[PDB]
């Protein structure tokens, strides 16, 4: 199907399937609780996560990108940072929100 | 206007504009020739750079999400790689382009 970077997770097929485990390894994703992982954009508060995500433009913008090539293939990687607005009035809860995706696979049963 | 990971470089508001000036540090995008940089959007390879920017879903499926508080604010951190299709015919040619525009900045004031 589609590229991975250019995939949609939902309850059809979630951010497992899509984006592989949650795990520590530098190769996986840490980001999503069970029910961002079953659901993906399907999940109730996904509109509130998604407001970090960038645009192609940003992702070009922003970033440091680089290409790295490993016995698994040829890698752009890319690495940065998005400042929260402690303006925003929503600023708690995105904390909050966050704060409950963020290593959350640590915790599952 | 928009928030920085939302905004879209044109012409008419460039990536420098948006985004800042290329450099070397760790919130400092690297990405870019002088002719990337001034038309963004409008570039003439745009849609061959673009179809490597994740999807909301796959930057928050992939991508290794932190929080840190520092003196200058709450960040959000992201780390991660898209992986090239190496069989794809096209890939020399996606490769001397993403490597025209990662670290150009170098080359000129």
């Amino acid at each position: 199907k589609k590229p991975r970077q250019k995939r949609t997770a939902t309850k059809a097929y979630n951010v497992t399937q899509a984006f592989g485990r949650r795990g520590p390894e530098q190769t996986q994703g840490n980001f999503g609780d069970q029910e961002l992982i079953r659901q993906g954009t399907d999940y109730k508060h996904w509109p509130q996560i998604a407001q970090f995500a960038p645009s192609a433009s940003a992702f070009f913008g922003m970033s440091r990108i680089g290409m790295e090539v490993t016995p698994s293939g040829t890698w752009l990687t890319y690495t940065g940072a998005i400042k929260l607005d402690d303006k925003d009035p929503n600023f708690k809860d995105q904390v909050i929100l966050l704060n409950k995706h963020i290593d959350a696979y640590k915790t599952f049963p």
